[PDB]
């Protein structure tokens, strides 16, 4: 078995930062993980990597000619405690659909065979500001079971995991995506872990890990890595060590129960 | 003549807040505009109209049968200073694409005669997270003459930024659109307005306005209402009539010049 886990959330909320930073945790605990890009931006395996970004399937397959002149081997990349990492890639701006590229990895990548039996998790980093084309793909394909937003107590940021659950809500009646839960990535504000709290309470889900605010994220980014291997005694790290435990341990998974604008907006009014 | 601008962005940033409140001083000043809402979210007219937001295009097509039977008085409403205002709305999260609702909004407009004469600017609040479907076309289709984009000293605003002016790069050869300025929504940090000035002039354009930070714009905002409207004599009342004087005096229209994610990483270093 394996658990596949995607990450959805506004752009610059935190995605890559906490995917990577918890897939290190993971692999620091024996876990064997693979990292799946589905973000344009496509520098979610860079911290994993020590590198500038990653070159994209969609960019390897058009330099060989087709996706199937490609070998899992050449793509898939392996780092930080041997976690392996791809980036979809996609067209550029104002050129087709922006996650056109995330179909064509995600399928490259089940026919190769890259879903060993030996993986523990598979992370897909999934672009979450639209819930549509290839981003909506993993929860209409049923390909990542559990979903987890990161928001922080930004209105944005709670309008996007809203509008999120209601993709996953949407696709209820097929395969087995489930909200497991919201991730707060804290924008240093109080009572923002009450804020998260009650907005998963609301949607049916729980809050598992409040991250704080730290600066040794931008120091570890800087060069190139996840704050588990810059400062593995860093505060920040037990952070991350304490979200990849509650994320093994999870096991409610649910269909959300999407809320309307005035509730939204009660909650942050509520919360000061 | 009329000018018709867009006002692009990554999520939250503040596009709707300062289109609403630019337009708000252009209406102060004695022009006519209208503001088309082309982001899902579809609360890009709601402090005009002193609403909750506005019924899309898409709904109001939907319960009255087709477009066709949709009139052009039922569908704009006017609100502060006499400015006229319109959603297009989208598809739910997981169906079909984001922005198909945009399209269907900009020509029914354009058919319904929208278009009059004496609007002196029309106004495309449109989502930039992804340069693609609807979202593209005010680039694509020619909709948009003059882009402006909202940033802060935020990496992943800056990305945006980058991102949309590739889109406006892309189309150069037919039609006019051209990056107008840059916007700075202030995260209230140091040397930020060095920052995107110095990002506008890689780009060949000019950073048109720094807009401060300030909580006179919840007050307004829990009001439902511009902060020109809610506190005239407000200091940040006098930003958004400075950005407004500055985008009708602008004459800079340039095809931009993006830049590499190496010139985007040394500018956020060289700036602290
Ligand atoms: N907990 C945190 N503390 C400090 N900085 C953070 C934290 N989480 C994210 N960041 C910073 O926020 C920025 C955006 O994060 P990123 O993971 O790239 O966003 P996304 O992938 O959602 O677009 C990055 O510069 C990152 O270093
Ligand atoms: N200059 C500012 N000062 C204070 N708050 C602001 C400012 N600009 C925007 N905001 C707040 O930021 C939030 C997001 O702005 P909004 O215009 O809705 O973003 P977008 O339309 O780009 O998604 C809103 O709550 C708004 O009140
Ligand atoms: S939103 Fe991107 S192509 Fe449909
Ligand atoms: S990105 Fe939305 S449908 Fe193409
Ligand atoms: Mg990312
Ligand atoms: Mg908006």
């Amino acid at each position: 078995a394996m658990r596949q886990c995607a990450i959805y959330g506004k752009g610059g909320i935190g995605k890559s930062t906490t995917t990577q930073n918890l897939v290190a945790a993971l692999a620091e605990m024996g876990k064997k993980v693979m990292i799946v890009g589905c973000d344009p931006k496509a520098d979610s395996t860079r911290l994993i990597l020590h590198s500038k970004a990653q070159n994209t399937i969609m960019e390897m397959a058009a330099e060989a000619g087709t996706v199937e002149d490609l070998e899992l081997e050449d793509v898939l990349k392996a780092g930080y405690g041997g976690v392996k990492c791809v980036e979809s890639g996609g067209p550029e701006p104002g050129v087709g659909c922006a996650g056109r590229g995330v179909i064509t990895a995600i399928n490259f990548l089940e026919e190769e065979g890259a879903y060993e039996d030996d993986l523990d998790f598979v992370f897909y980093d999934v672009l979450g500001d639209v819930v549509c084309g290839g981003f909506a793909m993993p929860i209409r394909e049923n390909k990542a079971q559990e979903i987890y937003i990161v928001c922080s107590g930004e209105m944005m940021a709670m309008y996007a995991a809203n509008n999120i659950s209601k993709g996953i809500v949407k696709y209820a009646n097929s395969g087995s995506v489930r909200l497991g839960g919201l991730i707060c990535n804290s924008r240093n504000t109080d009572r923002e872990d009450e804020l998260i709290i009650a907005l998963a309470n609301k949607l049916g889900t729980q809050m598992i890990h409040f991250v704080p605010r730290d600066n040794v994220v931008q120091r570890a980014e800087i060069r190139r890595m996840t704050v588990i291997e810059y400062d593995p005694k860093a505060k920040q790290a037990d952070e991350y060590r304490a979200l990849a435990r509650k994320v093994v341990d999870n096991k409610l998974l649910v269909i959300p129960n999407p809320i309307t604008m005035d509730e939204l907006e009660e909650l942050l009014m509520e919360f000061g």
